[PDB]
Formats: structure tokens, sequence, C-alpha cells
């Protein structure tokens, strides 16, 4: 290698937070073979990307402008405001105009074309052949009552993005030699055995057990477990899953390796413990903690895989199976039906997930017939893209690489607008891949190299997982390293700045927790220590400026130390505020960020992103629900950052006004609060209208996800009427519609009014509109639980969103379901709100 060629790698190791060159925790060479594998997909994407459009990364959509934004143009004329140091003219522009064309109506409208329209305040450009209607920044301004302010400066140089030069019919059998752990102690002595499973996509093909033996710190069986499955009948992606019961430990081993070879030889595998189903259970990884883990010891000593029309009455039996939801379990009779009529099931793309479940993967001849099936893929290829259907095929139920590859194909037709909607969940879906190198891993590599925005979020998603998941940190680390070797030095410099900042502040965050009592109030001495510490960073430590991880447009600047504080409450988070580092910004307002150790922010990332998916769904049906799904990025273990929505107060603090007698509650307070923060009555009626959409928006979304039983403390509202929930980390009421919310709507329990008629309307409008995407939400929710929670019931927890999206029902019945739910919040009123307080003391 070279001298500075190793300084590059230690730069990579610091942005990843993991050493990919390490081999202390591998029993073969898959990860290093996957570093080499991905060089090609990287150099292909890097080489065929437009340098100019990659530097400016225009954020752009092909979808139609919604109905609720075409009304904000009653005139077919939109207002842009081009700038230059001081002076700045206003240019009249029809929505169908184009970046090039609105420089033609500027220079010619005065009485050389190597200038560019950058946005005031941000690293966001309006460029490339697209209508201004079809730029996201523009749509964001039209949606807010804001006006499009734009500065005119020289394009960023592609030079700064330059990437550096790179560099048998025998049955299967396994001897369980024995297990071994340095120290086990609990209290009483029990017995112990080892269970061995040939597993393919959460489907046991075959299972044998050892005799039991007394659980000493070394148990030796020296026993062959002879299976029934033949070596030829083993499918690629099958896992030998070794588990210990007395269920205390587990570990997996791909029986067929990344090079198609059958697995052979001696293996001492270090095992994962079970904390007192999920995606950690499927991992080919081994416990890196060698000094404290249990270890199994085994031996393989066993290469491979080298007309007629239906009676109308069965067809209806088959169609009814195909109509059902992704969780409705398939009977043996259902599966045999799907499979006997493979070719008719193949005419329906929605049948695919259920059809490839009906395959017996533990038979060689039937897999080979399945590959014959996939070969004539004329209807699947021609069909319209279904994201939920595609996602279904990338979940834990499918480990066949070609089943999974036909799904990733469908994804390649997604534009960047849609990739960013599902990026986090596609990254979590890499946990379900049997092999480190996979079509999905390379799809993400490709899409983040092609677009800096996707590239940026791909970084923080991968880095989130690497930092807090031993089960998948090695794999993701190899994926991330591939990305950082191709994103170009402009972005590598950007990431280095961000990683430096957030490691400075998480230092300050955890150092502040300790000094303050476990819980009581805030020391005067602690507010002194926070100021001193941030004045000691501000000077000779902190970057002049850093990109805001959750909003990569905004470049934060120096700290506004006067407005920074420790937060009086839940695990001493840092309320930090920053100056904006761009001097063409049209505002003196600060970038607010909270830094919190304590809560599992991965869970918030996940709920917030589903919230953004529900916003885009409502886009397809001309509905806006005013949701404020703010930025939140997990950066490590029970730690991360959060976006501070400006001018927002907690609904509980609005009721603490005076006294707040450990739980006094009063109906009319919210409405009076909304009129104080309104200078006019005109802006107050604009706030109530905002509260009707926002309250309705979080009401529906929260019922669907089953996170609607919440304290007033975890629900906020802006000075301008926009309600929103916060903090999604882990008698009943389906959602929060307290009597105070209804008094804004002009209704005090068991009555109706014009504003409440609007709310009821908007709710069912939103509830029916989400049900048109039932399969999407069921499958995202199911995946959310598997990759983003503790241990869960792979039937029972998911079954909520079935009953909540009232599956199998007609539209009328559904409207009734949700309207009953409103009348449960109006029957109980303050009962459940009051109930928080009572438990405590
Ligand atoms: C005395 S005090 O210190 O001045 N004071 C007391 C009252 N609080 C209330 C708040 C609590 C809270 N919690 C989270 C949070 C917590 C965990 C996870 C998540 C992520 O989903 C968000 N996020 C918040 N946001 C700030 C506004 O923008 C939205 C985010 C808030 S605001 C302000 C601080």
């Amino acid at each position: 290698m070279s001298e500075e060629s190793q300084a590059f790698q230690r730069q990579l190791t610091a942005l990843i937070g993991y050493d990919v060159t390490d081999v202390s925790n591998v029993h073969d060479d898959e990860l290093e073979f996957t570093r080499r594998g991905l060089v090609t997909p990287r150099m292909a994407e890097v080489a065929s990307r437009d340098p100019k459009l990659y530097a400016m990364h225009p954020w752009v959509t092909s979808k139609p402008l919604p109905e609720y934004l075409w009304k904000k143009i009653a005139n077919n004329c939109i207002f842009i405001v081009i700038h230059r140091s001081t002076t700045s003219q206003t240019i009249k522009v029809s929505p169908d105009d184009t970046p090039g064309a609105i420089l033609q109506s500027f220079f010619t409208k005065m009485a050389e074309q190597d200038f560019v329209l950058r946005v005031c305040g941000r690293d966001e450009y309006l460029v490339g052949e697209t209508p201004i209607k079809n730029f996201q920044w523009v749509r964001h301004c039209l949606k807010n009552g804001e006006e499009i302010h734009v500065v005119l400066d020289t394009p960023p140089d592609p030079a700064l993005d330059e990437v550096r030069k790179e560099e048998c019919d025998r049955k299967f059998r396994v001897k369980i030699r024995g297990i071994d752990i340095p120290v086990l102690p609990r209290n009483t002595d029990l017995t112990v055995f080892v269970e061995a499973n040939i597993q393919h996509g959460q489907q046991v093909l075959c299972q044998r057990r050892t005799s039991p033996k007394p659980f000493t710190e070394e148990v030796l069986w020296n026993v062959w477990l002879e299976f029934s499955i033949k070596i030829k009948d083993l499918p690629k992606g099958a896992l030998l899953n070794l588990q210990i019961y007395c269920l205390l430990y587990y570990v997996n081993l791909l029986l067929i390796d990344h090079r198609f070879l059958l697995r052979r030889g001696e293996y001492v595998l270090h095992m994962w413990q079970i904390s007192g189903f999920n995606a950690d259970k499927l991992t080919s990884a081994t416990n890196p903690d060698k000094e404290n883990s249990m270890s199994i010891s085994i031996l393989l000593d066993n290469h491979p895989i080298a007309r007629a029309e239906m009676p109308n009455q069965l067809r209806k039996q088959l169609e009814a199976i195909i109509a059902t939801d992704p969780l409705n379990p398939l009977t043996a009779e259902d599966k045999e039906l799907l499979w006997h009529f493979r070719y008719e099931s193949l005419k329906h793309p929605k049948a695919y997930p259920k059809l490839f479940s009906s395959v017996k993967w533990g038979q060689q001849e039937i897999v080979a017939k399945t590959y014959q099936l996939l070969a004539r893929r004329e209807v699947w290829d021609q069909s319209a893209l279904d994201v939920g259907l595609t996602m279904q095929l990338l979940d834990c139920n499918f480990s066949d690489e070609n089943v999974r590859a036909i799904a990733v194909q469908k994804l390649e037709s997604l534009e960047d607008d849609d990739v960013l909607h599902y990026l986090l969940q596609l990254v979590q879906a890499v946990k379900f891949e049997p092999y480190h190198d996979s079509a999905l891993a390379r799809f993400l590599l490709k899409r983040g190299l092609r677009n800096k925005r996707i590239g940026h979020f791909l970084f923080w998603f991968l880095r989130s997982e690497i930092a807090q998941s031993r089960h998948y940190q090695q794999r993701f680390a190899v994926i991330l390293e591939a990305y950082l070797r191709g994103c170009g030095t402009a972005m590598l410099h950007d990431f280095t700045q961000q990683v430096q900042v957030i490691e400075m502040l998480q230092k300050v965050t955890l150092d502040i927790k300790s000094l303050s009592a476990e819980k009581y109030d805030v020391s005067s001495q602690v507010i002194s220590q926070l100021k001193q510490k941030l004045e000691n960073l501000q000077n000779s430590q902190l970057p002049e400026s850093f990109r805001v991880p959750y909003d990569p447009g905004l470049k934060a600047g120096a700290l506004a130390i006067e407005k920074c504080k420790v937060m009086a409450s839940k695990k001493k988070p840092l309320w930090l505020e920053f100056k904006c580092a761009d001097p063409t910004a049209l505002s003196n307002e600060t970038i607010g960020i909270i830094f919190k150790h304590g809560d599992d922010l991965r869970q918030d990332m996940l709920i917030l992103q589903i919230l953004r998916i529900m916003e885009s769904i409502w886009e397809t049906e001309s509905l806006d629900l005013c949701l404020l799904p703010y930025g939140c990025i997990s950066t490590g273990d029970k730690i991360g950052m959060i976006e501070i929505v400006k001018d927002a107060t907690t609904i509980a603090k609005i009721q603490q006004s005076t006294v707040g007698n450990t739980g006094a509650f009063k109906d009319e307070v919210l409405n009076h609060w909304l009129k104080e923060k309104s200078p006019t009555e005109e802006k107050f009626q604009a706030a109530v209208e905002r509260f009707v959409y926002s309250c309705a928006g979080y009401c529906v979304a929260t019922f669907v996800l089953g996170i609607g039983d919440r304290h007033n403390d975890n629900i906020m509202i802006t000075e301008t009427g926009n309600l929103f929930h916060i903090d999604f980390g882990h008698e009943r009421v389906p959602f929060v519609l307290t009597p105070d919310f209804l008094f804004v709507m002009g209704t005090s329990g068991k009555k109706t009014s014009p504003h409440f008629q609007k709310f009821q309307d908007i709710c069912v409008k939103a509830y029916l509109a989400l049900r048109h995407h039932t399969n999407l939400l069921i499958i995202l929710f199911s995946m959310m639980l598997m990759t983003g929670m503790p241990q869960l019931t792979s039937k029972e927890d998911i079954e909520y969103i079935r009953d909540a999206l009232t599956v199998g029902k007609n539209e009328e019945d559904a409207k009734k379901y949700f309207l009953d739910q409103i009348e449960v919040c109006r029957d109980k009123g303050w009962t459940v709100q009051f109930n928080w307080f009572l438990h405590l003391v």
C-alpha cells in the first residue's frame, strides 16, 4: 500500500465508528470479499454520474402538484425574488417555466448564462430541466404562505467532488462437540440442551435435539445430529441456527457460503444472549465479546447446485386467497392451491409474496421449478410499481436471492423523491438479507452515490445502526465504507465536520447528566458548568460551521451560548441553539437542536418517517393534514439529536398557567392561549383552521400506529395553531381529543358545530385514504417492530394495525368504526389525562 493510503482508511474508520479491516470477529472471509465485491457497483455509479448536477443535487418530483396547492395559485402566476448583495427585483413566473427560462425572463427583462439560482439561506439549488412547480423547495413555500427568495451566485465546482484513486445424497449432519462459558451464575442449577435447526426465511425445514446434560461451565456431548434433509436439497441462504435452552443463547451459520460452497470444518461460534421474532435473531454475525459469551463448538464433514384451464369455482377460491392481507396466514390447503396453479397465480403481481411462501424450499426439484416460474416474468416486469408489494418480498419471510432480486428490480424505477421516503426502512431491510453482498445493499450504494441527499441520509442511517447494533454493525460498516469511498471529498469533509461536532456535544451531554441529581430540578451550579463548557468549545475546538444532520440544506454556525440550557425534566437533554452560517439567509432566527441521552431515538426515527409516508399518501388524494414530523437522528446508543420546532409550547404547560394543581384541568385555556399569540383575529381564525387539520392529522395517524394513548406533556402546538406529538419511545382512549381541543372547535361535550363537522370530515377522509394503502402500512409497521423494538410476537403485536385499519371491511363500516372512536374520547374526556399523576404518588 501507500503511506497516506493508510491515513485515508483511519479517516474512514472515524466516520464509520467501526474498523472494517479488523478480522478478530470472523470465521471466514465474507466481509472482505464484499468489500471487493462492491468496488464495481461503486465505480460504475461514480463514473456515470453528471458532475454538474451532482454538485447542486436539485430536489425534484414528477408527481402532480396537489389540488390543495393549485388553489394557492388563483392566477397561474408564481412569485420569485432574485437577489444580489443589496438590491433584489421580483420576477413574474408561470408555474410551467424552468430554471433556464427564468433567467431568460431576467436578463432579457432589463435591457452571461453561467450564473445559477441558489436559494437564500441554504445549500439548495433550482437547476436542471424541470418546471419550478416540480421543485420541492417551491412546493414547500407555496404550502406555508411563504415567498420564494433566491440568490444569484457561481455554481459549486465539480472539482471538489473528486474521488481518490481506489484499491450428494448423504443426509446433512453436524457434530455438536460441546458448549462453554467462563461464568453463568444465577441461583439454582438446571439442565441444558442444544437445538439445531435448518432454517430458511423463518421456516424450519428440519430440527434435531441433543440429549440434555447438567449445565456446568463446560458441557461435552460429542453427538452427531443426523438430519433428514439431503445435501443437494439444501437451498442457498439456509441457516444452521444453533440455540441453547435449559432459551438462553442463539447463533447462526450459513450452511452455503458466499461462494456457493457447502460449509465444512471446525467452528467455535460465540453466541448471543437473550435479554429478559426480531431481526437480531437471524444474524450470521458472532458475539464480538469473546471473554464473556457462551460458545458452541461444532463440526461439518459432509460442491452443490451446479395448457389446462381452472374450474371457475377453484379460481374464486384462489382469488379470495390473493385478496387477503399480508398477515393472514396461509393454510396447507391454501399453499398447495397456489402452487398447483403457479401459472395463474403469476398473472397477479399481488399474489407473488403468498406464492413464494407456498414453495417448499427444502426440495431441490421444486426450487428449480420456482426458477422456471420466475424466468417467464412478463406480467411482473410490465406491472406498475407497488412499494408495499415490493417491501413484502424483502422482509424476513424471503431468503431466496432471486425472489428478493425481482423485488429490488421494481425499486430501481423509484425516483429520488420516493427513495428518500422509504430509505430508512430499506436500510433496515438489509437486516433480512442472508448475505453481506445483496441486490438491496447495492441498490442503496448506487442511489446514495447518485444523489447527495440520499447519500447524506444513507450515511446517518448506516452509522446509527453501526454504533448501536453488534448484530449488524460489521455488515453495515462494509456498506458504509463503500459509500464513503465514492461520495467525493466535498461530502467526506462535510461528514468529518458533523461527526466532530456531535462527538463534542454528546460528550457535554453525558457529562452534564452526572453532575445534576438523578432527578430534582436544575442546579445553578449546573447552568454555570454548561456555559463554561460551551464557551470552551466555541473557541478552539468546534468547526466554523457544520451541516445539520436532519436537514442537510441548513449550515449551522457558531453557538448562541446565551440561549443554550440543560432541560428541566427527562434525563437532562441539551437545548442548544446556533447561529446560521450562511449570510444571505433572510432571517435572524436560530437553528435549534436538542441533544438527548436516555431515550431510544431509533424508535422515533422510525415513527417520524412513517409520519412522512402518511403525508405523501395524503398528497395522492389532495389532502393536507399539517403534520410536523420534525427531524430526529439517532447517532448512538440511547442517544441522538432532535429538531426544535420554533415557537412551540407543550399543551400541558398551557394548563400549568397558574397552579396546575398536580393535575388541575380546564376546558377553555387553549383557545385563550391561541388569541394571545395572535396579533389579529384574522391570524387567530387561521390558527383554528390549522388546529383542525393538525389535530385531525395526528388523531388518524396515531390510531393506526397504536400510539394514541398519550399524556398532554407529549403533545405540543405552535403559536400559529399547528398541533403535533413528540417523544415516541416505547382504561383506554384510542387517541387524544380532550374537551380542550373540542372547545377550539366550538363544542363542549355532546354537541355539534361547523368547525367540528370539518374535523370529523377530514378524519374519515384521511382514514379511508390511508386504507387505500393498507398493505403498505401493515408491512412497514411489521418491519418497524422487527428491526426497531425489543423482542416481539411475530403474529400478535402486528395484529393491531389489522384491526385498526379494519381489514376486510367495506367503507361504510370503517367510517363508523372511527366515529365510535371519537365518541370514546368525548365520553371519557379528562379520565385518562387525569390518570397520569395518580399512579406516580
Ligand atoms: C424547562 S424546559 O427545559 O425549558 N422545557 C420543559 C418543557 N419542554 C417540553 C419539550 C419536550 C420535548 N421532548 C422532545 C423529545 C423527547 C424525546 C424524543 C423526541 C423525538 O421524538 C423528542 N422534543 C421536544 N421538542 C422541542 C420542540 O420541537 C420538537 C421537539 C420537546 S419540547 C421544553 C423543555
